[PDB]
């Protein structure tokens, strides 16, 4: 992928946060903002920019499934690769998350070869 590629990270934990930005520095993308839930992703996408959003689930104000299901309504933004990232390990929540269209699904926690190969896949599948 575009090592350019605009990277939103999305958590309520900056503990979370700061691993998954490390990682895909690690990966060689520098291009990556934050954001602590849902509202506050939103209007950072709605600045414009963004090529990825990775996820987490449990956060207040918008949860990760709503965020999820308002990229996806969106026109402007319905095709955007969104990779969950949460404690979330039911089956009936991974259920959820790809039906309204998660691109991938990680459960924390994670290694950085998991990460790496979600997100690869994910490239993949979308020809990136
Ligand atoms: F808070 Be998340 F869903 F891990
Ligand atoms: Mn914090
Ligand atoms: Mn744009
Ligand atoms: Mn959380």
């Amino acid at each position: 992928a575009d090592k350019e590629l605009k990277f939103l990270v999305v958590d309520d934990f900056s503990t979370m946060r700061r691993i998954v930005r490390n990682l895909l520095k690690e990966l060689g993308f520098n291009n990556v903002e934050e954001a602590e839930d849902g509202v506050d992703a939103l209007n950072k996408l709605q600045a414009g920019g963004y090529g990825f959003v990775i996820s987490d689930w449990n956060m207040p104000n918008m949860d990760g499934l709503e965020l999820l299901k308002t990229i996806r309504a969106d026109g402007a933004m319905s095709a955007l690769p969104v990779l969950m990232v949460t404690m979330e390990a039911k089956k009936e929540n991974i259920i959820a998350a790809a039906q309204a269209g998660a691109s991938g699904y990680v459960v924390k926690p994670f290694t950085a070869a998991t990460l790496e190969e979600k997100l690869n896949k994910i490239f993949e599948k979308l020809g990136m």
